[PDB]
């Protein structure tokens, strides 16, 4: 009986990678027909999975980048208790393993990171561990500062869980209605069986708060070029965090675009926003691969 995804598919039938904890991570690749000009790792966020990046990945592949991703532990088709992580650094360690593996297979190529929300915090922390080694980072509403209502809710609950033994204490789910003004994208999110929409475990929310704390400490070490895209009406990642990232990162090549009125998932927003997001990422990555 082979090791299977949480959805019962044998890993031997799928692209995969075994992490340092012996857990199978489901992997995705979008490689061009020609010779790749760069590599780019796509880092998905909490609750979701790498298949939600199909359209972005196909655009980047069309620029002759080799796009690759995996489902973070506890997410999508990867192993692990759902939306649990022993420590947030597991996510960063696993990204670095996959990046290092791909860099061996495609030596000499520059490597970019792209991350949304929790995946953007992962990307920041990944780049901060390897100053000078990444060519650029694209951040879509990265988790730099949590929505303050969410932060206060979990900080109070964290007091219970950090002082008692309450392993399964949960709060509300990530609210789908604040993900996007595009109702069809909200409905798609609520329909995808690979998305975990349960109430957030307090221990997982604690790791999200750990991510915020570690991102703050990482900013003085962050020198990678980056493009930062942020909606002004984001009720999940506070736009104040995007401004603070622009202020505190030491990168010499940093650009912020604010989408006025837009919600959290900018690459799945109203068409005017999403089209701009795709266009801006295309141009920014193109300029830095040439
Ligand atoms: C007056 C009032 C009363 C109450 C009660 N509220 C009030 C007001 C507000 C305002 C907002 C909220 C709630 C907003 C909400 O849902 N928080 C969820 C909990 O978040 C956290 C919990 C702990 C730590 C940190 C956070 C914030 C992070 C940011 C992410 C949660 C989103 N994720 C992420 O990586 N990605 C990928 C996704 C999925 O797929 C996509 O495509 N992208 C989303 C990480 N309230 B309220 F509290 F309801």
């Amino acid at each position: 009986s082979p090791r299977r995804t949480p959805q019962s598919i044998p890993y031997q039938d799928l692209p995969h990678l075994v992490n340092a904890d012996g857990q199978y991570l489901f992997c995705r690749y979008w490689a061009p027909t020609g010779t790749p000009k760069a590599l780019i790792f796509v880092s998905h966020g909490a609750g979701e999975h790498s298949g939600r990046y199909e359209e972005l990945a196909r655009m980047l592949m069309g620029l002759d980048l080799l796009v690759f991703a995996h489902d973070h532990v506890g997410h999508g088709q990867s192993e692990g208790e759902r939306m649990v992580v022993s420590d947030f650094h597991v996510f960063v360690r696993d990204v670095l393993q996959h990046v290092d593996s791909m860099q061996k297979d495609y030596p000499g190529l520059p490597v970019f990171l792209l991350g949304h929300s929790m995946g953007g915090a992962i990307a920041i922390l990944t780049a901060a561990e390897r100053p000078g080694h990444f060519a650029g980072m694209v951040l879509i509403s990265p988790l730099v500062l949590a929505n303050p209502e969410s932060a206060t809710t979990f900080k109070v609950l964290a007091a219970k869980v950090l002082n008692s033994v309450l392993p399964n204490l949960s709060s509300g789910p990530i609210d789908s209605s604040v993900l996007s003004r595009n109702k069809t994208e909200v409905d798609i999110y609520n329909s995808d069986p690979l998305i975990c929409r349960a109430g957030l475990k307090v221990c997982f929310g604690i790791q999200l708060l750990n991510a915020v704390s570690r991102v703050e400490r990482a900013l003085p070490k962050l020198t990678v070029p980056f493009l930062l895209l942020q909606g002004s009406a984001d009720r999940l990642c506070d736009s104040k965090g995007a401004y603070l990232l622009m202020e505190l990162a030491k990168s010499q090549d940093k650009t912020l675009k604010i989408y006025e009125g837009a919600y959290h998932v900018l690459h799945k927003e109203l068409p005017e926003v999403t089209n701009s997001v795709f266009h801006e990422i295309n141009m920014w990555v193109s300029q830095r691969t040439a």
